[PDB]
């Protein structure tokens, strides 16, 4: 292969810009789940209760 040439300075600069633009994680997910529950049931559950519930169900 190469690595030095595969990731040349111009490519590496574009790569870092794309890494800062496109995240690895879905931001605002717990708020979206809390909103969906509210619209569907009419009941209020917070982003924090949603986050805590995801952790309990994953363990």
């Amino acid at each position: 292969n190469d690595a030095e040439g595969v990731w040349s300075p111009d490519i590496e600069q574009s790569f870092q810009e794309a890494l800062s633009i496109y995240p690895g994680k879905m931001y605002g997910r717990n708020e979206l789940i809390a909103r969906y529950i509210k619209l569907r049931t009419g009941k209020t559950r917070t982003r924090k209760q949603v986050s805590s519930h995801i952790q309990v169900l994953a363990r």
